[PDB]
């Protein structure tokens, strides 16, 4: 139900080995750890959560962009990219959180499907 | 070797049934028809060409965005989105041409892989 | 030295009356309030800080995109757009933080100039 | 009434000295030259046309992105960025055509205002 995809707009490629941390806003309004991983050779991170565990709520996806650009010898602007959204608030959905990265810019979109 | 993917940034979904026409710049410098199709339920168009036929050159991918937005009752700015690029000019590659659409904006990127 | 500009990709217009909150990372590694305001009729927010006060550090620009869309007869995907970056690490610069908004996507860029 | 602005997502700067060519679709359905220029140090191109001359029609803005990148020690993906749109179909408007450039991606938006 939750997948993250990261692309590199400088090289025209998947962004490989990018670290991702996912949080859920708790009953008390603080950010509780939820899931993490690194992108694959296809720039994708699967297997973050299960349908059962991915209940309605506010989630934060942090994508560690800065370390990615440094490893490539390219000077970056942002510390990371943070995507904060409400999930499943009309019922269970499958989410792809995509990020397209440049050193001084990024784009993020959600593709939300109903099985 | 050539795939086109189209996303809708208003609805957060694949852009389905979007018409695509692909041209190749000919020896004479004019735009010759090459391939066409419509996006699927996943917003993807596969099977445009074969490795054999997809030789080096300048290609144009025209995505008929205007008809897409009209069918949805949303007022659009652009007539279409046109992506013009040189392909295979360091050797054969697999290309994904992605377009993320809004009524008054679009983003396009290429994901270029080497099998 | 710090300006925020916000555009609406649905309407093709400035995003007016968008609330913005700016934080700076403190010596103790928490987010200290730094500046705030709302975008004007041109989608711009000037007058956030002064050259003297805008020293080197990690800054967070929170753009309250959800309320913008909730006001217009949308229900968007994101809670807000956050832009986190290190400022003035090579000396004083002027920063424009731009954001282009759609209901299920946004893009953000920085324009960094040396006066 | 018509302005073009071009930004560089790699450097976080205006894209300076970018060539732009503007065409209008003629009664006979071919592309007639209309206006041209190069972006300034602010990445902007003003003075393309006048209110009197900029009547309703289909316009094409060609932004010569390849030469921009070829000058800088890149070899980009796209030959150019083309933006094709109907102007003034509900009456006279002022248009800013913005483009944010990366080597393998670009985004383009319109800001359309009613003076
Ligand atoms: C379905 N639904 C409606 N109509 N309004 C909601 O807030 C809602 C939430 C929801 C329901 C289930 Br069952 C589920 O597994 C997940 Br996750 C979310
Ligand atoms: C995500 N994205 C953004 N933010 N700008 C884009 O052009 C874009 C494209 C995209 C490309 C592929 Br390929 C893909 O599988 C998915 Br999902 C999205
Ligand atoms: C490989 N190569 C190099 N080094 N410079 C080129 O222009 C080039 C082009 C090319 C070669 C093959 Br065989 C092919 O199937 C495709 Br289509 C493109
Ligand atoms: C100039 N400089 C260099 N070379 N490395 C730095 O970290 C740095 C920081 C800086 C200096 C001044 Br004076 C200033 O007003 C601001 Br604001 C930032
Ligand atoms: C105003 N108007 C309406 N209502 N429908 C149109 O097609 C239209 C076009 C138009 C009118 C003027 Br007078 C003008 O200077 C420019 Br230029 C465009
Ligand atoms: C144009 N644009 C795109 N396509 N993606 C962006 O983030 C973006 C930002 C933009 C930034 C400034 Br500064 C500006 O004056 C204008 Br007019 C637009």
């Amino acid at each position: 139900p939750l997948m993250v995809k990261v692309l590199d707009a400088v090289r025209g490629s998947p962004a490989i080995n990018v670290a991702v941390h996912v949080f859920r806003k708790a009953a008390d309004d603080t950010w509780e750890p939820f899931a993490s991983g690194k992108t694959s050779e296809s720039g994708e991170l699967h297997g973050l959560t299960t349908e059962e565990e991915f209940v309605e709520g506010i989630y934060k996806v942090e994508i560690d962009t800065k370390s990615y650009w440094k490893a490539l010898g390219i000077s970056p602007f942002h510390e990371h990219a943070e995507v904060v959204f409400t999930a499943n608030d009309s019922g269970p959905r499958r989410y792809t959180i995509a990020a397209l990265l440049s050193p001084y810019s990024y784009s993020t979109t959600a593709v939300v499907t109903n099985p």
